[PDB]
């Protein structure tokens, strides 16, 4: 009965083939191979629903093909995205493809949420109530991430961080945090501390739990890197989904269905076709 | 006199980065515009706008984004075949803008591919010797060298504008009547034979090279805002140029078209940023 709010952002990531990366002045013909729905915050808020928590994704879409796109897509998830209608412009990513080319190469944009303000979302947080959770991740500048959290706090909400994408001066927040989590780079470098549950989390070298001084190892989930996409997002989705449906912090055990739902998603390509389903979700949560 | 010109139609999307990726990194960018585009309408739309009988032959898609091309195209004195779309997503382009450079450009062509040669050909059943068969670079070898083929059948005069290139397009010079390239086209497709070879080189102006004589013709200066689709302009009113005069290309089409090109880069998007009817028609008298 504890629900979970979400405020970052949702996009288009679109998959696109082409035989190399194109040189200025170049014009080269490439193939527009397949669309799904991402972002940081819409994968944990979607993981989470699936999981059963009441979840609602506070982000923006615009009134552009994609936008439309996303709104019809979403409506697949057991999840409320919040507001309706849209605004203008739009988020999403190109994931270049190449060929004999190695690695891939990304071009990202975030006009929608970097225009997202606080009295767009705020309001969508009236029915809140102590104990409920907001949960950000890093797509907001550092002034509206910090008074989102200290919203959260001044209404009796619990506060969960995932600062990623990284910003330096994230690390003044922590004061305003209750549950961190961090990969090994965000760890050192924004030096989390007084958080009362931080998680440390280290790809396929597993992850682990620290604070009541104590700390513990979970490994990985042995599993063939498929496509990592939200890999992160599915482990603190379900991380927190497990601890919410035992009414505990986040313990040992809610690591480890992390590291198990986590291991799904590794094993399978794309985004919402790749995640934990429900089904799948209630099996290793239980 | 009727222009046949058989290419694609798309929706260009700008994208403002710092410069192009590198393999394996992630860069930020930001979305400018989305516009109606592709090599074969821009360049038939331009035709149409300047007074001449111009038919587009293109495959638009069953998605919002067919839909909005289909609209904006009956807005032009051009006539789009055939009046259908197809089960498929209308091509698109993404237009890479960096901050300094040439923009890149990155074009899908699952709408064109599905339009085969046989379906394409009826529509051009009624034209008739001395009509000309306008093709850009979206087609494959074969499918390229087939229209051509057809064309010279039918005692029609071919225009080609090898763009995007494709290295095997070297081979078709002996069917082609007038060739226009940039520099860097000229070099990659060394075009021989050619009885009129126009050479386009950006804000350094444009060659003519025909029997043996060379033409330059320098650029209008103009503020660069947005350089997409200049070469399409400048293809477009050259040929309407000569055309409208009844004249082999020449250094006053060069002239037009120079100007022509000028406006376009000096606006933004694709089709938005081309001069209208009333602008061209003041320009070539
Ligand atoms: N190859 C893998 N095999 C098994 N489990 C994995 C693998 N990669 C990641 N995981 C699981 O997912 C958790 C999420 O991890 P990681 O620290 O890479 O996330 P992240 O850096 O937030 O993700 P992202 O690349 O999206 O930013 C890991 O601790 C692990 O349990
Ligand atoms: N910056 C500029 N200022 C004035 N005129 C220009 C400029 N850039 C291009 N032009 C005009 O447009 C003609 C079209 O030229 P350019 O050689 O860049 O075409 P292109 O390489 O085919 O471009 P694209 O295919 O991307 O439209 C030039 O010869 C010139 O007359």
């Amino acid at each position: 009965s504890l629900r979970v709010y979400v405020t970052g952002n949702i996009t288009v990531d679109e998959t696109w083939s082409i035989p190399d990366i194109p040189k200025k002045g170049a014009s080269i013909h490439g193939v527009k191979v397949s669309q799904d729905i991402g972002g940081k915050g819409a994968n944990q808020a979607i993981i989470l629903s699936r999981c059963g928590i009441e979840t609602r994704l506070i982000a923006a879409t615009g009134n552009d093909s994609n936008g439309a796109w996303i709104r019809q897509q979403i409506k697949n998830e057991p999840l409320m995205l919040l507001p309706d209608g849209h605004f203008n412009q739009h988020s999403d990513t190109s994931i270049i493809l190449n060929s004999a080319d190695g690695d891939n190469a990304i071009i990202t944009t975030t006009a929608a949420a970097d225009t997202f303000s606080l009295d767009e979302m705020i309001p969508h947080m009236a029915d809140a109530v102590a104990g409920d959770i907001l949960l950000q991740q890093g797509n907001f500048s550092l002034d509206k991430t910090r008074a989102l959290f200290q919203y959260a706090r001044s209404r009796g909400m619990t506060t969960v961080f995932n600062p990623s994408p990284v910003n330096p001066d994230f690390c003044h927040l922590w004061p305003l945090i209750d549950i961190a989590v961090v990969n090994e780079s965000e760890a050192e470098l924004l030096q989390p501390y007084g958080v009362k549950t931080l998680v440390i989390t280290q790809g396929a070298a597993g992850a682990w739990l620290v604070q009541e001084g104590q700390r513990q190892f979970c490994p990985a989930v042995p599993a063939e890197a498929l496509d990592t996409t939200g890999a992160g997002d599915t482990f603190l989705a379900v991380m927190l989904a497990s601890a919410l449906l035992r009414g505990v912090a986040p313990d040992a055990l809610a690591l480890a269905h992390a590291s198990r739902a986590a291991a799904i998603t590794v094993s399978r390509r794309g985004t919402l076709s790749a995640f934990p389903g429900s089904r799948e979700l209630a099996a290793l949560l239980t």
